[PDB]
């Protein structure tokens, strides 16, 4: 899938929502969103949580690292969507975990792209009261030994 909506994904991005988000791979936003929408605990997530850290979760980013790189760091926004990234103060990425993040950080602006494109799908302007609909938030499926 070109990346319109998203940027810099081509599957890869999405790949890793549908890791934190346990839903099946997908191919666009759109098939990324039709997994969350068809999953309201899935969507749930979407909710509750904000985007940067529903992406920042994605690549198992470690909160306070992260928030500590975002500190030095300088973005470029665009429709809620990083375009563009940059640090302004390395220095303080020096510390191993942050630059752990930083190096592929452009995994967290592509997750961080599907994730805004999810939430301006589902919760933004589409009767954004509630979204869609929410049932099968109680109906949340309780798997024994989901995780091998």
């Amino acid at each position: 899938g070109n990346g319109k909506y998203f940027s810099k994904v081509g599957s890869a991005g999405l790949k890793q929502l549908t890791n934190k988000l346990d839903i099946n791979e997908c191919a666009t936003v759109d098939e990324l969103v039709d997994e969350i929408n068809k999953s309201g605990t899935v969507k749930r997530k979407i909710k509750n949580q904000s985007a940067f850290d529903l992406s920042r979760e994605c690549l198992g980013y470690p909160e306070a690292d992260f928030i500590t790189l975002v500190n030095n760091m300088r973005f470029k926004i665009e429709n809620c969507k990083v375009v563009n990234f940059n640090i302004e103060n390395t220095n303080c990425l020096n510390n191993p975990s942050i630059e752990t993040i930083y190096r592929n950080f452009n995994q967290f602006v592509s997750i961080f792209n599907v994730v805004t494109d999810v939430k301006k799908r589902l919760f933004e302007n589409a009767s954004g009261n509630g979204s869609g609909g929410g049932l099968n938030d109680i109906f949340e499926a309780q798997k024994i030994e989901w995780h091998e």
